[PDB]
């Protein structure tokens, strides 16, 4: 038993991570063939992220303009291409670490893994959410960008988040490897509103039956409740609508603890509306959202 | 900015898992140069660990009943001995991905990489510490023994922790690497007490001092303390008494924030007196105590 907040393993991951240096501007990079993955702002100086025209700073830079150094090595750049807000390196040696991947788009609600990276170097994982604002919380500093996200399946890495920019609120934005922002987030110097950071329902559902599946049961009553009721209270707390869709997700977990989906719902809609009365579940004071019921199963099962 | 419980980089760890296997007990093992290291109740049936007599059980196995595989790969083993309570299999192949190794012993306080695994196979890597009882707040289910607590500087890992058992509470013991256990914890199947699990004060003070620096200021009161005064209010809390020590450890944070150690106690002291009134700090709704100060250090600068 015991319930944190878990990160894939992130060797495979680390064996892909490169430092990318263009004129006095430092980020990292992902190599993965004979291609490495970066932001397109390192093209920029300081000053030209308050209006940068992309297409004409990237017209300036040349191949050698590039520098990529994996470990002590530098690889040799043979192309560069901009794919959205991602520049592609084509270099000369195809990575010999690169493992069986993915990149795919994620779902808002869904989680991944973080490689914080400085200098090509990884410094840290951490797991985080792509919050429905589609903002992550995590935690960043210069000279992160660069770093990815991922999920892992068996052998398989589905590299699904790059890093490329802080927004107002201390929460970050960045990109699918597509170069594709998730959200409406542009790299520009513009204050931008990331909107209401609604809390992910069937993620709170799912830690709550790790709670249950864990010992803690407090927080149990005698009460049900319908999806309509519950969402009229989801509603005033920013919480997401639950669909027919959540429940039926939330089904392995419901049968597992003996506890109807509708149960649950009645639970939270009395800690929504009471709080925890000086109260923790799986050692914390708030309702975590950023486990899926995957990863609690995961978790709670192998 | 932002602020998560991070884990270090596992691939240099990942490269040292293997399965181990006794009779019908299969858990992880450690394999560094020509060693696998594994807890010795691998040898042990259930019945077994109501009363094992170590000595007496592994007097009947011999080298070829230890089935160490290495992924796909069957390690032969020459030798066997027992070190406290783990065991080391000497095989004839030194594993080529030993990084750079240490083995220590943590001190109640400090943190560590856990990296969860199963058959040999790493799962989830996770952030956690040593708490002053000598237990840790893990995420481990059957089968996830052998798993290791680390801690990296730079190419060097230095392992710390091996799992061995989860205790009444739902928290979890084992040994270093020598095979001493963290705390009065033992091999057996007997209900064992941890003891009052008291709060890290020094590593409260330093979270206080990551919110500060993130950003998140409001609890920051025109008051200051005297470390007796502070620790007369600790007590009651079942905090651990902060020492002259522990202020001269959070002088670089108190330094970079402006805030002297004892007004950052006086803050304290009014969140312990008065709680969080519905308020967070770094997204947490209680005080942390599993960040130390170079954690902190670690995570705002790089
Ligand atoms: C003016 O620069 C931009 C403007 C708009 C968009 C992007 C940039 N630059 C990019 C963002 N960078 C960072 O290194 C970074 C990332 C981060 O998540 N947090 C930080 C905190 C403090 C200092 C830097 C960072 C490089
Ligand atoms: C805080 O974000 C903005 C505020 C006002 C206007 C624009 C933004 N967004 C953009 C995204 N940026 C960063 O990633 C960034 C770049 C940097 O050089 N230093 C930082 C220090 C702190 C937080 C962010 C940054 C600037
Ligand atoms: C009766 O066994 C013991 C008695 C005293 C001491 C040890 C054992 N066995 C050991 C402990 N094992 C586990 O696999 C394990 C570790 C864990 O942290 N949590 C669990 C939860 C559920 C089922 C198993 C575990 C093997
Ligand atoms: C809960 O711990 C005890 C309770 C009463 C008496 C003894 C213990 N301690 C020991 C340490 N054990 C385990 O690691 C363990 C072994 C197992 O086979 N199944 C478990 C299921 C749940 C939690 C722990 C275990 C048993």
């Amino acid at each position: 038993s015991g319930f944190r907040k878990m990160a894939f393993p992130s060797g495979k991951v680390e064996g892909c991570m490169v430092q990318v240096t263009c004129g006095t501007t430092t980020l990292n990079g992902l190599w993965l063939d004979d291609v490495v993955y970066c932001p397109r702002h390192v093209i920029c100086t300081s000053e030209d992220m308050l209006n940068p025209n992309y297409e004409d700073l990237l017209i300036r830079k040349s191949n050698h303009n590039f520098l990529v150094q994996a470990g002590n090595v530098q690889l040799r750049v043979i192309g560069h291409s901009m794919q959205n807000c991602v520049l592609k390196l084509k270099v000369d040696t195809a990575n010999p670490k690169t493992p069986k991947y993915k990149f795919v788009r994620i779902q808002p609600g869904q989680t991944f893994s973080v490689l914080a990276c400085y200098n090509g170097s990884p410094s840290g994982v951490y797991q985080c959410a792509m919050r429905p604002n589609f903002t992550i919380k995590g935690s960043f500093l210069n000279g992160s960008c660069g770093s990815v996200g991922f999920n892992i399946d068996y052998d398989c890495v589905s590299f699904c988040y790059m890093h490329h920019m802080e927004l107002p609120t201390g929460v970050h934005a960045g990109t699918d490897l597509e170069g594709n922002f998730y959200g409406p987030f542009v790299d520009r110097q513009t204050a931008q509103a990331a909107g209401t950071d609604t809390t992910i329902t069937v993620n709170v559902l799912a830690w709550l039956y790790a709670a249950v599946i864990n010992g803690d049961r407090w927080f149990l009553n005698r009460f049900t409740t319908t999806l309509n009721d519950f969402n009229l209270v989801a509603m005033k707390y920013n919480y997401e609508p639950l669909t027919q869709d959540h429940v039926d997700i939330l089904g392995p977990l419901s049968a597992q603890t003996g506890i109807a989906v509708l149960d649950m719902c009645a639970s939270l809609k009395e800690l929504l509306q009471n709080g925890m009365n000086g109260r923790t579940i799986l050692g914390s004071a708030l309702l975590e959202d950023e486990f899926t019921p995957f990863d609690v199963v995961r978790q709670c099962s192998g």
